């Protein structure tokens, strides 16, 4: 029903090809196994009309947020009123008896505060407060009543998602013999999700997402590639690292098509239905290897890779003819760029995009985006050809630095070349390239 | 809406007067404060289609059962599989660590099993499993992990009854600092109800209700009166006593109009909408005093008691004329029978029902029934008069041992008198009684 | 679902036996084939909050009124504003071209006015305005544009009752080739109902029902019997006759269990769920024959009639022993009273009710009521016996003029006999009757 | 609710800017005043699963199709079975008495057939069959029983759209005095719509939309402009003309933002939510005038036209400096293109797009599209400049024949120029244009 049209809004527009695909490879597959919108107390306390106005939205079309709050700003206040709010021994905290006592009530209180504001706003939330997390206890006196979420029981939650309501769950434990000690909210979600196997999975926070050296919303990450030129580059202060590592911890644990998405609530919709939103997307992508030699490849794969990505198959024996400069391939072999040397003087002088090869089940996960992204950082001057009826021309027009058309082919180049230095090399790629498919 | 007609089905029939009243004195007054249908594991395990088919019924018209299971037959099995099912030190039980462990899972399991079978059957149940009962712990090693329900938190439940679903709750505790030890299911409900303030309040059991010496369903009890000629009479074996005392414990704690009702599930409807059903009703009634002297009474009360129970007020100065044999009055002064001596030879010989005086807000709680019940055990020969348009004539026709009509009065007598011994005394009450209102 | 409890409210009370039966012999059987609540413009114009608040009620539980208005008081005004409101040639009316013109708009207007006030009040009405009644035309100039409803098309209506809404229909015709001339609203409903085959079928009117010589709501009629001592007795002024004949016209055309019911709207519920309400019920009953001779009967029928109405069968050869005074039987043989002569002096002197024999599928249609009704107009002194566990004792207690009990039998008599003249004959029936079953 | 996200799916993509606007200028404004999806018997008869599966869709989100069938293929068969299916005197038809008779039944039949298949598929249709169209009669014997829809009564329809169901209406008349003669389905809708004032308004047909000389789906028309080079050009066979004129008749009668849309049913969604679909869109646009002289304009308008279409206002006194070659403006002054001559040799040689000026409330009606469309048919060689953050760059990239970027400006040209003939003139527009805003 919905998808019938979600894709219709899609098809006729730009980033449609890559999103509609996201709606075909996951449509139908449990309800609970939709989002897993883990929130937080700073966002509860502050903006709730919009946190719940957006949670409505999904659950009122079909996609049933299986929320996971953890109210801590307010807790941290209600706790120090009587006192004992000091000491955080390790990277985490500490809690005493007359103290869980205070959390469990604040967890309770604001938990209910949510589940109601949904029901009030028109929703159907259903408080789920305990019994889900097997919180074995890490240390007894050196921390007291805190514990590492040893397992998870989904029954309590599969009930509410069999009914059809937003399982508003909690950062609380519960040993074996039933003692309820504290757990890390984050080491928590890693584990719920592992159990549930989501598709989407948003991390609401009161901020706006991840930042960069500049301080601009970095609308993506793609670990298997972008991981290093990040995890080693210093505008990655402190806990942002850990915010990153953790989300990384996760997705290795999901399929491939998953994807975190730390956004803001007002935006939540924008984020979960747009190749945009306003929250750092963040996949796991795949391992990508660069090949200088056309011999360290599974060419045959590339055949079912260019037979599946392109209409026909490659004009026979093309592979023994290919002179190969620089090759880019996804461990899985669902994406390839073949970089051939093409020009006149010598064997040079221009570097040329002979093939792009993404499989349907991919330009959706943004693979077509990660593989290409990884050569336009190696190779800075770039000239290619794409027909007129090609889908992914608009991707190109993005990258393209300039473009020129012909009823038979469209041509794109990539790089700055002085006024007189351009025309010369631009007329080239539109002269050697007419003769590549000859 | 419903009451508009519940009373229409009512008005035109027999026990209608006393039930429709029950629907006018309690209509509108919270939702949660409807039933409190505490069940049990022997009824869960065995007949659930009907336990849930009846729970539907209410919650699907408006009256929202706020259920309270406690699965124990099945627990008692799942527990001994691994073992440690022996020892019950005091009138209650005992439990260990690797042991709550087993209950909490069985409580959980069958709790969910319910909440689902409602949602499946069309209902709207909503699991509520923990955090409600403040189970302080009674003894540490001499029993281990069991506790007396020190308080109750209604939030967890007022949520689901603000939504509109059947709060399917649990016999489980939870100290202060959050350790979940065992509680008595029964000492439990006493305390939920105290907090909630129900109106109806049914105790489902797999049996059929309370029995008697014979072994016939004793469709009532009324403690303040029937208490003794019960609580001292020996067909009250063992725990039946305690089943009684406990229900007694309760209602002292409610308004007056409340009322337990131990029935079976298939019957549940019959019970909660009929002056019948098939479950021992059981109120608290009121304290009733017998008066031999027309001077140890608040006559004035009786005036607003006969001015409110009868159209007019008593023909002035009737009270200084009354010669009084035997008087029956409810501590509250909402019910009276005045027993006057009426006859010819001497001042005797027949004993005569001069007045019955029940206030609207009463023949509903069955006061008209308890006060009269308490003289037809003192006074065995009984002759009275009631007009033709009187409501409560059908009560009479019940009691009445015989009856005779006159366009101006209807006459009833009560007792066995030989063939020739009747006619003689029967013609009497229809000769001295025409001249009482003269 | 509903019946599960409608009968529970029932069973425990008085007129329950005869009404619950009405709910078992018709439960399940189309939706449209429920009511057919034909209203009228004087009730529309005046009280609509209650006409629609009651129509809601049914259609919002399941029973879907298939309403049939006919607004005429208001029409009769809106018509004379421009004029031409004079002439009513025959027992009916007359209409011209620039004139239907005015009705069709007023029919339209108030038709819509209803269908909306239902949707506003929470209902689900659905305007149905035309195309249903095949109104062939009776006379062309001598009346103009009026016609006799030659047939009916149910499609337009079975649509809205397949959806589940109150088919708010109309007193309008429509020749063959589609010209919309006027029809009698009443000759209309006769014909809809014929087509539809209702069960209940109420005639709302702004009055309160049918009256009597006195002027008291005559809560019944039963044509096949009560027809004559009515249709010939002069407090039957004018059109009341026709109101009667017409309803008579109908039911001959339905099953037996049907039944008109001219009530008021505020009462509608009371009427359609109580052996009461406030509207002249009115069946067709059956043809009843009086038999003076126990030989002009199908005794065998009476065997399956007393074998089905009573537990066992009649003590063998009882039929050749019966000395028969006066016999009452329903053409169908679903009801009998056997009147035997019983006494001492001679073969006289008391007349005695040996048998009452109603079949389940009957005391519901009120047959048990019509057959008995028809002897207590022939036979004025009446003495009978009924066990203690007998269902229909309360019917008796109604009729009974007096009653007396015995753990084995209950005894009833019928008639006024002076103080000393009673006891004598009353001791009798409780002396010859102990020895009838001997 | 919906729009909150319909626009979110939108914003991030291509044709979003022009469609989301369509959702902001019409959001909130009656319900009935949504679509007016007039269908037809060839589409009913043939594909109904999809005609109703799409009608669902709208009415089940909020947008309530107020359908308008007219079943004729099937009629034309069911009519000739008995016969009299011959003669069509004028451009229309003819019908007799024993003949409407046959339509009214077929209209009825298939009308109901629809209203049910909606209710079956999950919808909420509600048959409306008559009383809506005031069909005065055009000629009595020379055609018989056919008529021109003199007016319309919306009551019958505003009822069902106050309830919230799909008013499935009909091609039938009804004189004044209520005779139901035939009407043209098409001259019908013109008149319903006039009364209702739709926004969208689709014409389903079993075909696929309008065609061209080639025979390709002509995804648009825009009368005030494209009217002539159409209405005079001969691949406009016969009734296609009339199909056109008629839709033209209409929209002159609506606001501006309206728009027919002859599509197919399976596509209906695609059409009514995409700048695409598969049905000839078709507006009325506005009257556009070409100006050769910068003096026959309301420049001041252009100021609030370039002050509203562009951030600031025009650099003061720009208007007395403008040397103007060719000007394009919409009668209303919501759209302008200013064509200035720009080059080196002489005052020539290139023609240059100095300004595009569309008002928000416009590029939605596709004005930005019609005005520009009307110069790229006059002026064939075209060179312009647009910043990087400009919204409408993707429109451009469409038109653009080639493009080149600079962090400060983006440059586009339009036309074929030989290999050596391009570079020369292409370097130009990227040399004279850097100095236009200087």
């Amino acid at each position: 029903q919905t998808r019938q049209t979600i894709v219709r809004l899609l098809s006729s527009m730009a980033s449609a090809k890559e999103i509609s695909q996201y709606l075909k490879r996951f449509s139908q597959l449990d309800a609970k196994r939709f989002a897993v919108v883990k929130v937080g107390g700073a966002v509860l306390r502050d903006d709730l009309e919009a946190l719940t106005s957006s949670l409505s939205f999904l659950q009122e079309v079909g996609l049933t947020p299986i929320v996971l709050h953890g109210a801590g700003p307010q807790l941290d206040a209600e706790l120090s009123a009587a006192g004992i709010e000091k000491q955080t021994v390790n990277g985490l905290r500490v809690t005493s008896p007359h103290a869980l006592a205070i959390v469990r009530k604040v967890f309770q209180a604001s938990n209910l505060k949510l589940v109601e504001a949904l029901q009030q706003n028109g929703a159907r939330a259903t408080s789920i407060t305990g019994g889900v997390f097997e919180a074995e206890y890490l240390n007894r006196d050196t921390y007291g009543l805190v514990g590492e979420v040893k397992a998870v029981n989904l029954a309590p939650i599969e009930a509410s998602l069999q009914a059809g309501s937003i399982p508003v769950i909690t950062s609380l434990g519960e040993t074996p013999s039933g003692q309820i000690l504290n757990v890390n909210a984050d080491f928590a979600a890693n584990e719920l999700v592992q159990e549930l196997q989501p598709y989407k999975i948003i991390f609401l926070t009161g901020t706006g997402g991840l930042l960069d050296a500049e301080g601009k919303l970095i609308d993506s990450i793609n670990l298997s590639t972008e991981y290093d030129h990040l995890m080693q580059q210093p505008w990655i202060n402190g806990g942002m690292r850990v915010k990153i590592e953790q989300i990384k911890d996760l997705l290795d644990r999901l399929p491939l098509e998953s994807s975190v998405s730390i956004t803001r609530p007002a935006d939540l919709a924008k984020e979960l239905f747009t190749h945009k939103g306003s929250g750092t997307l963040v996949r796991r992508g795949e391992r990508v290897l660069r090949a200088t030699s056309w011999d360290e490849l599974d060419l045959p794969r590339l055949t079912s890779l260019i037979e599946s990505s392109f209409g026909r198959t490659l004009v026979p024996d093309y592979f023994s003819n290919t002179k190969l400069l620089r090759a880019y391939v996804s461990e899985n072999y669902r994406a390839a760029v073949i970089l051939t040397d093409e020009g006149m003087l010598g064997a040079s002088a221009l570097i040329y995009l002979d093939k792009f090869a993404v499989l349907d089940d991919a330009q959706g996960e943004g693979l077509g985006r990660a593989v290409w992204n990884v050569m336009r950082e190696e190779t800075p001057q770039l000239f290619w050809r794409s027909r007129h009826n090609n889908q992914v021309n608009i991707f190109y027009y993005a990258e393209s630095d300039g473009c020129i058309k012909q009823e038979k082919w469209k041509v794109f180049w990539y790089g700055l070349e002085n006024f007189e230095q351009i025309q010369h090399c631009v007329a080239h790629c539109a002269t050697r390239q007419p003769t590549l498919l000859g």
